[PDB]
């Protein structure tokens, strides 16, 4: 029938969120202020959140994004992925803003941090809609942060399920029925 | 010092793009109602169209994303452009909706088009957010349209002025001043 | 975590017969080479190799190929539904250059299902192409899943289990000089 | 006569019907059989240094393809292939070497022993900058081997460690390497005319 049929409850409403993205695009705004930085999304939970996060950001900034795919057993281990689209523009000398859906055990997003400094950027920050910091398999810290989840297993607002639901304009957790 | 001041002419307000996006959405909602089908956006222009329109779409969809570069001559002419990123899932037998932000000479978006029925699609529509067919270098007409200029000398909700400019809520016309 | 054990093992060791030698290559592909040095003489084909089976045939035959040409290559996956039915591959890389008014020759080692292939001569097809040909050195007709006839082929194959010349097993063995046979103990 | 196009941001190419490549070519500079001999050698060596681990030879398209074929061939032991893709980001690119990765590895380098397969190292830059993204990718280690080496063209420290030949002051093309895409198929390696290139 309808998507609200698939969801048990919604964890963070649509107003909610607008009211985080609307306090983190002023902050980030302020922060950013005199140098355009590279805000960069990969692809595609992070695009709902990169999309009214950016319209509140109100600063010269350039977007990009990449897309990535597992190696498999490196991917859960050091966090290496694949680049399958790798950025438009150059790296160094760049401050670069990754903008992110969740973090849970934040490997992948570690590779892409210390990738970009590998590339010399001149500096790397991170703000994420939601993390889950007791899924940490390495050390590391958002800069920005909307909310704190005890658990990943979510939907709407770029998290899906089997590739659907990313189109809810809340964060939900399903009904049991629908993955068991 | 702040991007307003760079813009001569608001053309369409957020307010005006917010109630746009809305009724889009609840007719392609209706539309795709039985069918989940496979939504589409050309990296980087339609990313925050395709957010906000996606998000205002009640219904079951996945999104995916195409990223593609021009080959000089052949991509002004027939609109064939080098695929950096191809589509995570594959074509056959899906419905597949392309989200766009302006069309104007169409070629690349046709070239596009035909590739999804080569692929062998079962449907291929447009909705793009701006509209010039004044432009047009090949028939081809939008299914579902929000505005329809005149040029695509506009910046804001996804448009550039040499990267930059994207991140506007709203769609403008640059100061002749920033271009010269 | 892993543990390597080669020991003095050689590849030939894992190899129970040379089905088509060094030599047997060799001069097939300078007459492959020479018929399309011949066919193309009026044009600059665009030769292209899908990564990885096909590299090594493609680098001799194009060297023993007397004429201007351009090169270029692929990079596909496999979409697990639509590509063992329809062909449908996933584009990893695309050519780094345009298709329209080409004349495409794609260069493979063996075509066995031809689904990919197909999909791939048509996509240029679709691109414009003024022309598309296949050479492939091995072919293997009896495993056809779609009407595919290559322009230019070097050897019939059937055999399971063929590697060396571009062809792997797990990985291994692209880098044989020959083509051969697995012995079954090396695949059980 | 026959014409064509190619990427790039555009470049129209005309032929005469009659043309053929060798007499585009001033002097052969190294011999099919010289690299043959080469290939035999350098191979032999790699199969001896590199035969208690199984590496991943990478090439780095589009040059290297030729070289690396015949290399590998004549290196008997046990290894994979595999094959990159970049693309210059424009000025910065020449100054740096920061390529953009238009086919990375299909395979995760942690841990691997790399060997890279090239054609030519001039400046170095760009086979530096993947050289270092492997070894941030925790390669066990990374080794090159490169047809010709012109070592004093450097702008960054990089010694490859293997090499067939060492260039002189002199325009090549062959056996990989290309004047505007053309004559990558020459089984030798030769000196273009100055009149092909000005
Ligand atoms: O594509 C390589 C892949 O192909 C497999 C399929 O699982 O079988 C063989 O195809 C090889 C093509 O390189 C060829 O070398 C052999 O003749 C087949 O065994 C698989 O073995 C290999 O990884
Ligand atoms: O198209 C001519 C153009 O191609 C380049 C880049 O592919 O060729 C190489 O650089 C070397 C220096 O000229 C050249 O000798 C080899 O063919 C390639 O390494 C570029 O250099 C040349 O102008
Ligand atoms: O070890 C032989 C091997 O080394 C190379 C460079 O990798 O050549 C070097 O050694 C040669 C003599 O062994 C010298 O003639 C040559 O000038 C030097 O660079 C390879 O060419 C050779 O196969």
């Amino acid at each position: 029938a309808m998507m609200n049929q698939d969801i048990e409850k919604v964890l963070i409403s649509e107003e909610q969120i607008q009211e985080k993205v609307l306090e983190l695009g002023a902050i980030i705004a302020e922060d950013y202020k005199n140098t355009v930085p590279l805000a960069i999304g990969v692809l595609k939970g992070a695009m709902p959140f990169m999309a009214d996060l950016l319209k509140r950001t109100d600063t010269y900034l350039e977007m990009d994004f990449m897309a990535v795919s597992s190696y498999g057993h490196s991917t859960v281990s050091t966090g290496e992925v694949k680049i399958l689209k790798d950025l438009d523009t150059s790296v160094e000398g760049r401050d670069i803003l990754i903008v992110e859906d969740i973090i849970d055990s934040g490997l992948t997003l570690s590779y892409l941090v210390d990738l970009f400094k590998y590339r010399k950027a001149k500096s790397v920050k991170i703000v994420t809609l939601l993390d889950k910091p007791t899924g940490r398999k390495v050390d590391l810290k958002a800069d920005y942060v909307g909310f704190t989840v005890p658990h990943e297993f979510v939907v709407g607002y770029g998290l899906d399920y089997k590739e659907q639901y990313r189109n809810l304009p809340y964060v939900g957790v399903l009904k049991p029925s629908v993955y068991s």
